């Protein structure tokens, strides 16, 4: 899972 910020970019959720 990715619901965090860092994701940065690449978010997905």
């Amino acid at each position: 899972e990715c619901c965090n910020p860092a994701c940065g970019r690449h978010y997905f959720c």
